[PDB]
Formats: structure tokens, sequence, C-alpha cells
């Protein structure tokens, strides 16, 4: 097989010492590096300068646009050379995909589910607010922080598959007739399955699928490998069935996102109220242990 894009031990730009590969994402690799200017560990994403689909230009654009916002890594640096392109950003902790898989039945409690869900909704409204769609909402794109002050904060980790959906003014851009989906079958909306231009609502469908998987431990199309079979299930599926194990106000959430299309701005305050009201009804407070603490 092919070697890692970077050799562990090298120094990037006389500053970032590559320590270990920590992931092999969709379109590149991620490393733990030592930043010798700040004397801290950081995350270093890289892609080959020669690979057919390169997304780190999008990663840098969105990370920069989101600086100052919650739920996003601090931007540290970026560069392009004949061998590779790279982006450096804040290193986070345990990934939600791993935390969920460590649970007894791959389920989180409603306490952990509601708090994570509300943080993730905040992160989606934030990326939409600067004119980008995420298009790849799934548990492995979120992690908790790795310090006492950050480990109760959930971070949106990656923006590779993002698309700008507005003008400078906030005008929604005319959709393409066909849009070739490159994200994850399991959490993709029907519109992704249909190679339609994705909208703000498609990120909220993916959040709805994540929340259901958190509470139930699986989605109805878990064992189906064929993308066009999954899509056929989603097209026909009565999503009200997924309300069974969610707090009652999720009927409002589901009715709202069902009403949306590419050209309709979500009612983010309504969707936030579903989480706020559910959290109060269930007596959840922010300091309650998450499932992985206790
Ligand atoms: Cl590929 C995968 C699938 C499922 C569960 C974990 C996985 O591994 C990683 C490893 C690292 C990341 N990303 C990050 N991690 C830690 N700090 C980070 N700052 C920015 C990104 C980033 C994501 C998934």
């Amino acid at each position: 097989e092919q070697p890692d894009i970077l050799s562990v031990g090298i120094l990037v730009k006389e500053r970032w010492k590559v320590l270990r590969k920590i992931g092999g994402g969709g379109f590149g690799e991620i490393y733990d590096a030592l930043d010798m200017l700040t004397r801290e560990n950081v995350a270093l994403k890289v892609e080959s300068a020669q690979q057919p689909k390169q997304v780190l230009k999008m990663e840098v654009a969105v990370l920069k646009k989101l600086q100052g916002k919650d739920h996003v890594c601090r931007f540290i640096g970026c560069g392009r050379n004949d061998r590779f392109n790279y982006v450096v950003m804040q290193l986070q902790g345990r990934n939600l995909a791993d935390l969920r898989r460590s649970q007894s039945r791959g389920t989180f409690t409603i306490s952990t589910t509601l708090r994570l869900g509300r943080q993730i909704l905040e992160s989606i409204e934030s990326i939409h607010s600067v004119g980008f769609l995420h298009r790849d909402i799934k548990p492995s794109n979120f992690a908790m922080g790795r310090f006492p002050s950050t480990c109760r904060k959930c971070y949106m980790l990656d923006f590779g598959l993002a698309r700008q959906f507005t003008n400078s003014c906030g005008d929604v851009r005319p959709p393409r007739a066909v849009a070739g989906f490159r994200g994850t079958v399991r959490y993709a909306s029907i519109n992704a399955h249909r190679n339609r231009e994705m909208g703000r609502h498609d990120d909220l469908w993916s959040l709805f699928y994540m929340l259901v998987e958190f509470v139930v431990g699986q989605l109805p199309w878990r064992k189906i490998k064929d993308k066009e079979q999954v899509g056929s299930i989603k097209e026909r599926y009565d999503h009200r069935l997924m309300l069974k194990h969610l707090p009652p106000e999720f009927s409002i959430f589901l009715d709202h996102i069902s009403s949306l299309d590419y050209f309709t701005k979500p009612d983010y305050q309504l969707l936030t109220s579903v989480f706020d009201n559910s959290i109060k009804t269930f007596g959840v407070i922010e300091s309650d242990p998450f499932d992985w603490e206790k």
C-alpha cells in the first residue's frame, strides 16, 4: 500500500513537528504535531498536492470565516507546496463516533443526546450564518475538547465537503440541476441520495438522523450497503416512527424540517426551543455527567 503523506518526525515550515498520524479522513490525513512557536500540541491536516479531489482550500476558507464563533477549532496556519497542502488547527479530544460506539448498546441517554444535539444545532446555525453548508454532518466530524475548560464543549472538526450557498449579501445562490454527492450514505438526506443541490435543511436532516442513532443505537438502513437501496428506504420512510424514543417536542422539529426546501431559511429559534424545552422537561442541567464520565 502507499506510505503516509508525511513522515513522522519531519518539521513543516520550520515550526510543526509531526508526531503521529491520528486519522485518515475522506480526502486526507490528520496528525498530532508539536507547534514549536507556541510549544503546544496541534492538529495538522494534509492532502497530496497531486490527489484528484483536494478540499483543504475549503477547510481553510470556512475555518477562517468561523474564527470567533463557538464549536470551532482555533486556526493556527496553512500552506501549499509541490508535495502537499496543509492546515493547522486546535487539537481536540474524544470523537463522538468513538464515544457512541463505547456505550453498552451504542446508545446515549436522553440527557447526553439533548445536550450534544443542542451544541451541534448551534454549530450548524453558525456555519449557515457565514454562508456555508456543511453537507457532511455525521458523528466523526464532532469531538469534545481535551482540557478541563473545553471537554464539555463539542467542536465541529472538518469542513472539507462544505459549499458556499450565498452571495456576500446573503442572497441564496441558484441551485445546480445536478449535484454529485460525496458525503456519508448513513446520515445523508434524501436530497443527497437524489443528487440534488443540498440546502440548510439537509444539514438539519443529518442532525435528526444523528440524534435518532444516539437514542436508538441504530438507523433503519444500518445493514443496507447499496446507496440507491438506502435512498429508496429514506424516500418512503415515515420519519414519525423515529419520534418514539425522542422527547415529545421533536414532533415540532420533524414537522419543521419536513416543511423546508433549498429556498426556505430554517426557523433556527423554533428548533433551538425544541432542545431548550426538552432539556427543562427532563430536568437536565449542563453540569450533569455525560455518559462517558459516569
Ligand atoms: Cl477517521 C475517524 C472515524 C471515526 C472515529 C474517529 C476517527 O478518527 C478521527 C481522528 C481525528 C479527527 N479530527 C480531529 N481530531 C482531533 N482534533 C482535531 N482538530 C481538528 C480536527 C481534529 C477526526 C476523526
